[PDB]
């Protein structure tokens, strides 16, 4: 029972792991970089107890990155707003600037929705992964959102508006697509993007035509400029002598010949992935299973790889104070670091996690230990009515009644995956929360993550680390 000698003994044994700590003070080969969307410290908490509900320790248990001996903090504020979208933030904690709200790949001086400031080089922020291939290097790309989305964007577009992730939106902001390229684009016929090794995740939507119907589901494409992307990224692949695949399906990733394959593309939805509860496991991979097959294509680099891997939906279903589902999000993501981990050589491997923005959930008390994170705190003194641990500062989770009352959630409520845990301001998608979020580092130069840094330090670090890009080096 967790009594005094139990606590001295837990600290002692603490005490005793931080005394033996080992610095490596040696050039990273690979860079795994986790990014957890909308992940905030307090999501961290609230993921962590709801693993120890599954796995019965509870408060007791440990998410997978907290391993790790360093943790730091980021400070998110963009040149623009407090509080950062996930666009300005990629271009921070991807290309080492940060920028305006809306805007990937570019910086400050870019006025947003503005295209000419798209073809402006002089403002082009460069990504970790194009210093990775310029140092002759593997890059790649997992997420569970569409490969077009803000955050694997980060890594290889610039754009003057994020929304931008093909022509047709193009259009909708009455700009020219033929000179404002979109982010499908950039993806297949610029670099990062076209050097790619490993591209997995959603979007099909934004690589086909309207004229042209989805794999899977016969859906039309969003393309209004005749544009079939995937043909064009497997002809360039064929044309190099290289052999290359495209899968969008589960059966067909898991079949794909490691050895034998060069490039990897892997779309398995029309949009966004579906999420961890509503997926069909047949038909869709998770997270671990993409970040290991990206990791046994990559590493076949003997001179290293970069991998960027997201859990991007744990944003989308905060957005919607759907914190079950965020919280089954962020798990998938804390087992594709485990999967990581347990693949990749700490000795030359870095692997990072992150968010790039908060969201502004709340844990209440006064529930007792051993009480799902999910469930009910206790009851109002003020009116009454039953409050959830977990709740909103901002969202559509709040609701006055029909008889002018705060709604009182039900049990039912709570087992809903689709139920809205309520929220202090009224929002029809919450806003992200501008606090601090976490960075937590295993491996090769871990050490530079110790403190309080602005969120752009972090590429700036991994490249010292890596050796890549024009700044100071540890092979320098
Ligand atoms: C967009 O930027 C260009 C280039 O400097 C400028 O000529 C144009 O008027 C700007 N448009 C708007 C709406 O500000
Ligand atoms: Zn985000
Ligand atoms: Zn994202
Ligand atoms: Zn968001």
């Amino acid at each position: 029972e967790e009594d005094k000698a139990y606590w001295n003994k837990d600290a002692q044994d603490a005490l005793d792991k931080q005394l033996g700590i080992k610095l490596r003070e040696k050039q990273a080969k690979n860079v795994i970089f986790f990014l957890g969307d909308g992940m905030s410290l307090s999501t961290v908490t609230a993921a962590r107890i709801y693993k120890g509900g599954l796995t019965g320790k509870f408060e007791r248990e440990k998410i997978s990155w907290e391993e790790f001996d360093f943790a730091a903090l980021s400070k998110t504020y963009n040149t623009d707003k407090q509080v950062t979208d996930s666009a300005a933030s990629a271009t921070a904690y991807l290309t080492g600037v940060k920028t305006n709200q809306g805007v990937i790949g570019l910086d400050a001086n870019t006025v947003r929705t503005n295209c000419s400031y798209q073809l402006d080089e002089s403002l082009f922020t460069y990504s970790i992964a194009h210093w990775f291939q310029e140092a002759g290097r593997s890059t790649g790309v997992v997420t569970s959102t569409r490969v077009t989305h803000a955050t694997p964007a980060g890594t290889y577009a610039h754009v003057a508006d994020r929304d931008w992730e093909n022509d047709s939106d193009v259009v909708h902001d009455r700009e020219d697509p033929e000179i404002c390229d979109d982010i499908a684009e950039q993806l297949v016929f610029r670099e990062p993007g076209k050097n790619f090794k490993v591209i997995m995740g959603g979007g099909r939507r934004g690589f086909f035509p309207e004229e042209a119907l989805d794999i899977e589901d016969g859906i039309p494409g969003e393309r209004e400029d005749g544009k079939h992307l995937i043909t064009d990224w497997l002809d360039d692949k064929a044309s190099q002598g290289a052999t290359a695949s495209y899968v969008w399906n589960r059966d067909d990733l898991l079949a794909v010949d490691i050895a034998n394959t060069d490039y990897l593309m892997g779309l398995f939805s029309y949009t966004h992935l579906d999420t961890v509860l509503t997926r069909d496991a047949e038909m869709d991979p998770t997270l671990p299973e993409m970040t290991k097959v990206a990791i046994e294509m990559l590493t076949k680099d003997e001179n290293g790889f970069f991998l960027l891997v997201e859990g991007g939906r744990i944003d989308h279903m905060h957005h919607a104070n759907q914190i079950r589902q965020s919280l089954a999000e962020t798990l998938d993501m804390e087992e594709a670091v485990s999967m990581a981990l347990s693949m990749t050589d700490p000795e030359e491997t870095i692997i990072l996690v992150t968010a790039d923005h908060g969201h502004t959930l709340t844990i209440t008390g006064y529930a007792d230990r051993n009480t799902d994170i999910l469930d009910f705190a206790g009851i109002s003194d003020l009116d009454d009515r039953r409050y959830t641990i977990l709740d909103y500062g901002s969202g559509p989770g709040y609701h006055i009644t029909e008889d002018g009352k705060r709604y009182e959630p039900t049990e039912e409520d709570l087992k809903d995956i689709n139920f809205r845990y309520a929220s202090a301001a009224p929002k029809h998608s919450a806003t992200h929360d501008g606090t601090d979020v976490g960075i937590w580092v295993n491996g090769p130069f871990a050490h530079l993550f110790t403190g309080v840094y602005e969120e752009n330090y972090i590429p700036h670090a991994l490249a010292y680390a890596a050796c890549v890009g024009t700044g100071r080096t540890f092979c320098d």
